[PDB]
């Protein structure tokens, strides 16, 4: 099912990049394609940042109690939290990313899809960082997302999520303008081809509206300098 799907290692380009760098301290380029944007790269060394950006640093410092690191990748956030003495569980659908996390010393790294009906555990803080909205994919998945959050959150728990308003990319020189933040991507590493995926960017007002429609409250915590922000989502009282 869509909700339980994991990446096969043979179609796991980001995991393969991470594993090359972990095992060999060297890597080819992780290439990113899109129907909306020209071909680019995701720098691989930066996936191992200790050096994190403002919004991510802000979120880690605020994270308390039992923490879920969603889409944890190389384990950078999970390792930072462990070093603070914090309790963290990390999840990712990438098998090679989970391999690396374990070998780097993440104590509780699991290969599981956030949306899996069988994934059941509760948390005081749920971290969705590095365009944390991405995993949601499309606005039509907002109800599913908030249903899952209700299952995973302890009383007085919160979700800390960063995203970006991409409107500026879709305007002409004079500012004249599916939701524009519904992007698709596909990645390639060496001869490893990943399947295309939906990756949601969401502006704060849109996020607040969908939160309110699903029994959540959104709070702006911090703005960055490139149309980016950190929000806190909680179950509405
Ligand atoms: N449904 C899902 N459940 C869990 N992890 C998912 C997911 N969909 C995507 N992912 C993972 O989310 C990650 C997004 S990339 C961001 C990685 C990491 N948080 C960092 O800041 O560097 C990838 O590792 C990807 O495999």
């Amino acid at each position: 099912s869509m909700n339980t799907s994991l990446l096969p290692a043979e179609k796991d380009p980001m995991g393969a990049a991470i594993a090359d760098f972990y095992h060999r301290q060297k890597a080819d380029r992780l290439r990113v394609f899109s129907s909306q944007f020209d071909e680019d790269e995701i720098p691989v060394k930066q996936l191992f940042r200790k050096q994190m950006p403002l919004l991510e640093r802000t979120a880690l410092a605020m994270a308390t109690g039992t923490i879920l690191d969603v889409g944890a990748g190389s384990g950078c956030h999970a390792l930072a939290l462990q070093e603070s003495g914090k309790e963290v569980s990390a999840i990712d659908i990438s098998p090679l990313s989970v391999e690396v996390m374990k070998l780097r010393g993440v104590k509780d790294a699991r290969q599981v899809n956030l949306f899996d009906e069988r994934f059941a555990a509760t948390f005081d803080t749920i971290l969705m960082l590095m365009n944390g909205s991405g995993i949601i994919g499309r606005l039509e998945n907002m109800p599913l997302f908030f249903r899952k959050m209700k299952q995973l959150l302890r009383p007085d728990g919160c979700i800390l999520m960063d995203s970006s308003d991409l409107r500026y990319l879709f305007e002409d020189e004079d500012g004249s303008f599916d939701y524009y933040g519904e992007i698709d991507f596909r990645m390639q590493y060496k001869d490893i081809q990943g399947d295309p995926f939906d990756w949601l960017y969401i502006d704060f007002q849109t996020l607040s509206a969908y939160a309110a429609d699903n029994g959540f409250k959104a709070e702006m915590i911090k703005e960055g300098k490139h149309y980016d922000y950190l929000a806190r989502l909680t179950v509405a009282l």
